C-alpha cells in the first residue's frame, strides 16, 4: 500500500545488502514493502580505468567526486523514479536527522540518497541537484552509505507491514526472574496491567530526566506524567 | 601501531561485510590495522529452532533477546579480548555519539559492541556486562548493527595509516570550470595558497553560523576566524 522505492548512488552498491538481505528490513524488500535501487558512478565512466574521483580547484590534500559519473548516475536514477522523487543528500553539513525528521522524510513514496565518498562533492551538483541535505549526526564517517542505509532503515519502520512520546525507553526484563542475584521489578510479575504501564511511564520519564534533561524541555506533560515525574525526582532526592 | 580490535556481537554477522570488505575500512581491515570479530547468540543456543528472543515480564508488544545465548556470546567475546576491552551497547538511552566522543572511544585498542534486535535486551545485563551505552543519534532502528558500524567506520578513520576545528566544511569544486552556468570562485583558480585558506575558513564559519550557530558557541574563536566571521556576517546583512 504505502510502499516505499528508495534509489540510492553509490560507488560500493553491495554495501546495502546489509540492509536488503537481513532482519525487518531484509523481510520489507522480500514482501515487496521496500524497495532499494542502486546505481554505481563507476558504470557511468568512459576512460579506461573507470576514473570516479576528481581534484579539487584550490589544492589541498583530498579528492572530490568526479563530476561527470556521479551526475549521470544521478540523472540516470531520476528518470527511473519519475515525478515526485526528493534527492537527498547526506553529510555533516546537513539538517540533523532526529525521529521527528524520520516521520517527515517517511512520508515521501520515491527517495533518491546521493552517497558521497572522498572528501567531497562539487559545490554546485549540490545548488543544482540536491533537494535536501541531511546529517544522520555530528561524527564524520568514510562514505555515505552508512548514513544512507541508517536513513533506510528508520524510515522503513514507519511502512505499515513492515513491523509486526519524546522520551526515552524504559527498563526491561526477560527470563530468568533472577540474574547475577538481580531480581524482576515484582511489579511486571504482578500482571496488573495498570501499576505495570505507570512503572514503565515513571521509568521513562525517570530515565529522560537523569540522561537527557533537555528532551523533557520540548515536551507539554499530561498532568499523569506531571505526576509521574514528580514522584520519580522525589524519590531520588530520597 | 595503533590497530584496533573490535568484537562485534550480532544475529546478523554478514552485515559487518559492508565495512570490512569496501573502501577504506575494507583497506584497513586487508592490511591489519583495524580487526572486526563477531560472535552470534544463535550459535550459543542448545534448542532444536535455535531460539534467540524471549517475553518480556510484564507483557507487551515486543519480545527481547534472549538472555542465556546473548550472554554466553558476550563472555566469549570477553574471553577471545583478553584484559582491558571496554563492552559498548548501542541504543536510543545512550550517551549522544559526537566527534570527541568518537575520538574518546578510539583511544581504546579494544572495543566489544553489543547489537540489540527486537525491542530490548534484559536490563540486568546491562548493568552486568555493559560498561558503557551509546547512542548514534535520536532515532529508532531496526538493531544496532549500523551503529555499530557506524561507530568502527568513525574510530577507524583516527588509526595511524587508514586515511592517506569545530565547524562545519567549506564547499569544494572540481572539474569543469563551469557546471549549469555556475562558475568555480576565482579565489580558488589563484594559486594564491593564504587567500584560499583564508576563503575555505571565512565560508566554514559562514556555514556553521547559518546551518548551526549552537556550534559556534561550543568553540573560543581566534583572532582571525573571529575578524573572518564578522565580514561574513556583515556580507550577509549587505
Ligand atoms: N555524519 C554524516 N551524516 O550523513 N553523512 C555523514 C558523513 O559523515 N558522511 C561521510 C561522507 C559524506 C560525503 C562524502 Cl563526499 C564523503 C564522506
Ligand atoms: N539510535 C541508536 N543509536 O544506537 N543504537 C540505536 C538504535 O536505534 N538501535 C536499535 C536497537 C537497539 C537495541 C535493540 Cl535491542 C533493538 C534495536
Amino acid at each position: 500500500g504505502s510502499h516505499m522505492w528508495i534509489g540510492v548512488i553509490s560507488l560500493f552498491p553491495e554495501m546495502f545488502k546489509a540492509i536488503t538481505e537481513f532482519g525487518v528490513t531484509g523481510r520489507a524488500v522480500k514482501h515487496n514493502l521496500l524497495k532499494v535501487e542502486c546505481w554505481n558512478p563507476r558504470d557511468f565512466t568512459f576512460d579506461k580505468h573507470k576514473t570516479v574521483d576528481d581534484r579539487p580547484y584550490g589544492g589541498g590534500p583530498g579528492m572530490l567526486m568526479m563530476v561527470q559519473p556521479l551526475r549521470d548516475a544521478i540523472h540516470t536514477a531520476k528518470a527511473a523514479a519519475g515525478e515526485g522523487a526528493k534527492v537527498i543528500y547526506l553529510s555533516p553539513q546537513g539538517r540533523k536527522l532526529d525521529q521527528g525528521g524520520v516521520t517527515e522524510l517517511a512520508q515521501n513514496q520515491k527517495l533518491i540518497l546521493v552517497c558521497g565518498r572522498y572528501e567531497g562533492i562539487d559545490e554546485r551538483l549540490i545548488q543544482t541537484e540536491i533537494d535536501e541535505e541531511w546529517s544522520i549526526g555530528d561524527y564524520v564517517l568514510t562514505g555515505g552509505e552508512l548514513p544512507a542505509m541508517t536513513l533506510i532503515d528508520a524510515v522503513a519502520r514507519f511502512i505499515p507491514g513492515v513491523l509486526g512520546d519524546g522520551l526515552l525507553d524504559c527498563p526491561h526484563y526477560t527470563r530468568p526472574e533472577v540474574l547475577e542475584g538481580l531480581t524482576v521489578p515484582p511489579v511486571l510479575m504482578s500482571g496488573h496491567h495498570e501499576e505495570i504501564r505507570k512503572w514503565r511511564l515513571k521509568q521513562s520519564l525517570q530515565r529522560t530526566w537523569l540522561r537527557r534533561p533537555e528532551l523533557l524541555e520540548g515536551l507539554a506533560l499530561t498532568d499523569e506524567q506531571r505526576k509521574l515525574l514528580k514522584e520519580a525526582q522525589a524519590e531520588h532526592n530520597s
